[PDB]
């Protein structure tokens, strides 16, 4: 018994995590099912370290100090069950299996329970940051069977990213599939930030007639304001990047965005639990829209746009307007984000700490920014805050962006620039603001052709059906 | 053996369908699990008819002429399986069970298959029209095991609604859960038309400062143009309706729209199969938004809108603009609609006839309009049409609405009127029109932090990963 923990999965991610643990002075024993890679790694990337290698699961198992704790960094689905299947014969009661892959939260729920009756503590951690992050400090969102926590605590917390105060971007998220649900919402939001930036980019390019150099200038200027964040930083870099031949690389890239399912799942869960997360949803369908590249080429030949009117206005004011519109829409996407988190917390009975979650996304992870700090502030002042838009900072932030956000959308709209996420954020803001909505008309017509029954404004609760057919006749 | 068919389920729907069949001269034997209702119906609504009553399933079963065909009009889920369970012992090979309830298409797929190995022909029909329709002529969308079709054909076709040419709004849709998938897309679209009308209503009300009388005037004027349809007709009636006390009824109704899940499922399936059906999706989230009525009241007190600028323009021109914007967005929602249908057809291997489907929605059903006729035209001229927007009628229709649709959205946007479906339809139109989209930026950043790899515009197919980190350093 010498290894404090094991990690199974030696793709770069696993590999880097093992090293990161090693630097914090934890003896890890690695394992992988194509076992040659254990040697390959010990010889190459890991030479000089304290990491032990294992050639059999039972070897890995005997290596472990108790409580045994092993991590799975294997891609999702079937694979994780199969590893689990094998590990159970070999484990004692009180032992711990961790699933770091991007697993479906219902599978984590299943596995966690099933194992608890077998006496094994199971946790599902979301891991974020990518390779870079896995090596120096990822954010780790662990949920599942709470008993496990104190045993992995010092490890998880020690290898995580920490923001300035020294806080690790990792703490116990909650029961069952909490860690893995939070993780998919993170990615859902990640989709959202990217699409907004594309929209911001599309207005500069097509309306303002800007070039990639000034565009990167603009983005790095913006990264000095409230938009200070990782995806704004990297977009500045991406826009300046000269290919081998001198030309800019970006306009050479094919416009068919991929997705490995997480953002999609976020949108499914919102539709299932009745939460209006419109911007992540628009983002997911935007990526599907970009996949019909051949259709679009065919379409551009047949479908006309607006009459061409130039932009007779000021390039730098409008550039300011685009910044505001972006910032405002970012806030909406996050409020919709934490709404879903709240609903989930109530449908599965998890006690989520939203301020904690925000801190766990302030470092390591791809959506990291200063902005998450300002969200954290909100939930410390009020853990019970019902919607983020109600917090004074954010209500002040959006009314301050009012005129610009509506100006930008409107100009975009005349020019023919597709803005799916800028528009849903404004529609949602205007929708949520109104204490009375035309949904009454919906209720009336449902009752007309389908007799579904309706409530009155006053006397909420008693249902009526009107014979509308004729008021007589 | 005297009954040509049986119907199990004596809610008004079942009841009316039985009568409708009876008028076409088919002896039906009714059954229901609270058996007293069979008497209740025979004595009351059905007295004087040819309908027989049954007190035991085995009684119902012996009543039947062969091939035995019985219809289930029971609400979905568990219930339908249980009826099925019981009917199998009692049925012979070649017998037919029909499911008219709004069942999940995956359940229809399961049941259809399972039964085929038991030798029973199973069909899932979507039924639309509501009570009214079930009595004189519903639209019936039947899918499942094709063998069944010729045996029920004359019945189904005979009791269906028929449009002017004499065509029944019913024909064989296709295999497995085709009929029930089509049905849920119908409802998805139904949601879409309603939300658009609410949006149209919200601009007249809040911007144009119109009153319910002129608003109904406007809607019935519009029902004389391309918008001639059932939901426009009934909205005219709904707006004029005076309550007991003289006042208009509509503004007394609580604005929290319900949904019995179908529209939602449509949006799930689109997210699952990667189809950008943005307007039905916006519609579903709009209904969820209206359920947070208490939140909205709380929100209106804290969240500011745009600076109040009146509408200094012309009320009747703008009213024309709203009509156009509605019509245009209707077209987009339907194109997105038939896209999903096409994708489904390809993922399950159904040979859907889209012109047929359109005819099946031109009568009986809630979304019926003249508009469906013009869609039918498109798929007759070209069964292979890839997207409805490419058809000459519709491309001409939308460019004709260009200026008004963008004018209306823009004014809405300044005024603070929530338009989620008007905006996604314009964003989608502008998105689909562009042969090149900023999705390239998405692809570039995914490759940056996650190494996902990208394609080049030219040389579509070979994947590259750039070390962006520093172009040196
Ligand atoms: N760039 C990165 O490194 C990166 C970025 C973002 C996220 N991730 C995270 O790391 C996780 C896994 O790494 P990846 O993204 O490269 O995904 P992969 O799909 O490449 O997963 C690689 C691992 O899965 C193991 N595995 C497979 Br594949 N099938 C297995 C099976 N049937 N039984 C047992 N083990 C099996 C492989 O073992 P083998 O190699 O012996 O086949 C390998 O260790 C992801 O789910 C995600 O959480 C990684
Ligand atoms: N206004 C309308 O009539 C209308 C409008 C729109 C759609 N629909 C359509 O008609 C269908 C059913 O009518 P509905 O909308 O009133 O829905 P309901 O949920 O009221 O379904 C009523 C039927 O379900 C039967 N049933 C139930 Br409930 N539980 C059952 C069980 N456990 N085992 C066997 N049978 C069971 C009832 O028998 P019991 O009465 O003996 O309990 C009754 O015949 C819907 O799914 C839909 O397709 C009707």
């Amino acid at each position: 018994a010498q290894a404090d923990i094991a990690l199974i999965g030696l793709a770069v991610m696993g590999q880097n995590l093992i090293l990161n643990m090693n630097d914090h002075g934890f003896v890890v024993c690695a394992f992988n099912r194509t076992v040659s890679k254990v040697d390959d790694f010990l010889a190459n990337e890991a030479k000089g370290t304290k990491v032990l290698g294992a050639h059999s699961l039972e070897e890995m198992v005997s290596k472990l100090k108790k409580p045994r704790r092993i991590i799975l960094l294997v891609k999702a689905g079937q694979a994780v069950d199969n590893f689990i299947e094998k590990l159970v014969p070999l484990l004692d009661i009180g032992d711990i299996i961790i699933d770091g892959g991007n697993s479906e939260y219902r599978d984590t729920m299943r596995r966690c329970r099933d194992l608890k009756d077998k006496g094994i503590l199971f946790v599902g951690s979301g891991v974020s940051g990518g390779e870079d992050g896995a090596r120096y400090g990822p954010s780790l969102m662990p949920g599942g069977n709470k008993e496990a926590w104190p045993h992995i605590k010092a490890i998880f917390q020690g290898i995580a990213a920490k923001v300035g105060t020294g806080e690790p971007c990792c703490d116990w998220v909650g029961d069952d599939g909490a860690g893995h649900f939070v993780k998919m919402v993170h990615n859902g939001i990640e989709y959202g930030d990217m699409q907004l930036i594309c929209e911001a980019y599309h207005l500069m390019k097509d309306v303002l007639g800007l070039g990639h150099k000034e565009m990167a200038k603009a983005f790095e200027e913006w990264n000095k304001t409230e938009l200070d964040s990782f995806l704004i930083e990297i977009t500045a870099s991406i826009l300046k990047f000269q290919d081998a031949d001198g030309k800019h690389l970006l306009p050479k890239i094919r416009d068919s965005a991929g997705q490995k399912g997480t953002g999609k799942w976020t949108a499914i869960s919102a539709l299932e639990y009745g939460v209006p997360v419109t911007l992540i949803g628009e983002a997911v369908f935007a990526r599907c829209l970009s996949s019909l590249k051949d259709e679009r080429i065919q379409a551009s030949k047949k479908l006309k746009g607006p009459q061409n009117i130039p932009f007779e206005g000021d390039k730098k004011s409008f550039l300011e307007d685009i910044r505001k519109a972006l910032y405002a829409s970012k806030i909406i996407s996050y409020a919709q984000g934490f709404m879903l988190l709240r609903q989930a917390a109530t449908e599965f009975g998890w006690t989520l700490n939203y301020g904690g979650i925000a801190l766990m996304w302030r470092g390591g992870c791809i959506i990291r920014s200063v902005f998450l700090g300002k969200i954290k502030d909100a939930f410390d002042r009020n853990p019970g805050l019902q919607n983020l838009l109600l917090d004074d900072f954010f209500k002040s932030a959006v009314e301050n962006c009012q005129d610009s956000w509506r100006r930008a959308i409107s100009t975009g709209v005349q020019a023919g620039i597709p803005m799916p996420c800028f528009t849903t954020a404004l529609s949602f803001y205007d929708g949520y603001r109104h204490a009375m909505l035309p949904a009454n008309l919906i209720q009336a017509q449902r009752d007309y052709f389908g007799a579904h029954t309706y409530e009155l404004l006053a006397k909420p609760g008693q249902f009526i059906h009107t014979n509308w057919t004729g008021h007589g006749g």
